[PDB]
């Protein structure tokens, strides 16, 4: 193995940037705001029935608003809509997409109503599809309001029985209004798998199985599809991992200057450190990516594209892919936990949102705030005001985005269930971002 430099024509989250985060993160510029613990409520309408027909107060975690094509929050027949994962706090494998809704003008968490699950259990068996019949959980995605006024959902088909296989999936959700304050899910159609990896550009579950599966410490991902449009084309941007031809995992990746950045002396010392320490194996296996595919207008796969950015050597897990245009530029964001990173000074409690900017959709992504740090949340997982899945929601006017997240870990408290965190504001200006210090919003608030 010899030193080399191959970018594979894509951008990279680099070690030289990540190593600076520990000394940079303890600043009001990046810190997720301290939240008012005493006033946090559960989502009162987050109730579901189980197989025995008993009503349960649900945990409600990763959530996403129904968006216009440009990323702004849609208004659907006078409502804002939020899709969210939810289930029984007592069953960590009970995960379904629910549809919540609130009158556009209303603001309080109490004004969020629950239209119930998007899918019936029987729905997955209806279409002629190679994957849906194997689904065991419904994981996160995105939602777009089409120009024809249709509710178009993207989510992740997770299959515990197929070694944690994850498939980008879509459906149209048919809605009606039986009265003035109710939205009803009538059913779904055009329900189908879109993409489950190819092997060369993005890792497949089969690659995961063949290398030896869970015992290996590899973490296979293919999830959180986020819909965008760019000048007549439609895309999904999603969490994945590289395939064999765009810089795969492997001991050889540790010799690729592209993943280190900085200059030769840093690359030599950091490489040596990696090879001699207990991060070697995890760094080798680390090949996270924010992938992109183009879709046809019927939401089928049109083209598998090279990733926008990767985290080779740094982590296998860059989550909650998010991307939108602001000021003529494309901003790209991802959530990532320090516990899965291989960076000195980043620890078990550290959770981040990282951000990058490009002049074009597939162009070079450069880090925001020099290192790529946007948000830092380090509260212990037991903290009631622990937040996760931070998501930047672009706005119609101004330079602020709204950050949504879920609050309180799943199943951690008898009375305090995973719920909508109070939303907050981040300023975006060129390659700089800053948390807006003197404002907090309602729990689950999407727009200002
Ligand atoms: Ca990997
Ligand atoms: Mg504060
Ligand atoms: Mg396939």
């Amino acid at each position: 193995s010899k030193d080399f430099n191959n970018s594979y024509g894509i951008s990279h989250i680099t070690r030289d940037n990540m190593v600076k985060i520990p000394q940079q993160q303890n600043s009001d510029q990046f810190k997720v705001p301290a939240f008012d613990e005493s006033t946090i409520k559960n989502i009162a309408s987050a109730k579901g029935k189980n197989a025995s027909g008993n009503t349960i107060d649900l945990d409600v975690w990763d959530s996403w608003p129904l968006q216009n094509a440009d990323g702004t929050v849609a208004t659907y027949h006078g409502y804002q809509i939020v899709f969210a994962l939810a289930g029984d706090p007592k069953d960590s494998n009970d995960t379904s997409v629910y549809l919540f809704y609130k009158k556009a003008g209303d603001k309080s968490i109490d004004s969020w109503k629950n239209a119930g699950r998007v899918f019936k259990d029987s729905d997955k068996f209806v279409p002629n599809d190679p994957h849906l019949k194997n689904q065991t959980q419904e994981w996160s995605g995105s939602g777009t309001l089409t120009k024809d006024g249709k509710v178009r959902l993207f989510y992740t088909d997770y299959s515990g029985k197929q070694y944690g296989k994850q498939t980008l999936t879509t459906a149209q959700v048919n809605m009606s209004q039986p009265n003035d304050n109710t939205l009803k899910v009538d059913g779904v159609e055009d329900y189908k798998s879109i993409f489950d990896g190819d092997g060369k550009i993005y890792q497949t579950v089969q690659q995961f199985i063949d290398e030896g599966g869970y015992d290996t410490g590899d973490n296979h991902t293919l999830r959180a599809p986020h819909y965008i449009e760019d000048n007549g084309h439609k895309y999904l941007v999603f969490e994945a991992n590289t395939g064999t031809e765009d810089g795969y995992q492997g001991e050889d990746s540790l010799y690729n200057r592209a993943y280190y950045g900085g200059n030769n002396p840093f690359f030599q010392s950091e490489k040596k450190k990696l090879l001699e320490g207990s991060n070697k194996e995890k760094a080798s296996l680390a090949n996270g990516a924010l992938g992109i595919i183009e879709l046809n207008d019927d939401y089928t796969l049109k083209k598998v594209m090279k990733p926008l950015i990767t985290s080779n050597t740094v982590t296998d897990e860059i989550e909650r892919a998010n991307i939108f245009k602001k000021d003529g530029k494309w901003y790209l964001f991802t959530d990532s936990r320090g516990s899965k990173m291989t960076i000195d000074g980043i620890g078990q409690d550290d959770v981040y949102m990282l951000g990058y900017v490009s002049n074009t959709l597939t162009g070079k992504y450069k880090p925001l705030n020099d290192t790529g740090l946007v948000l830092h949340m380090d509260l212990d997982p037991n903290d009631k005001t622990f937040t996760y899945s931070h998501f930047a929601v672009p706005q119609t006017k101004g330079d602020n985005v709204v950050i949504t997240s879920y609050m309180t870990n799943r199943g951690f408290y008898e009375d305090n269930h995973s719920t909508f965190a109070p939303s907050f504001l981040v300023n975006i200006d060129g390659s700089k971002t800053s948390v807006v210090k003197d404002r907090v919003l309602e729990q689950g608030q999407l727009t200002v």
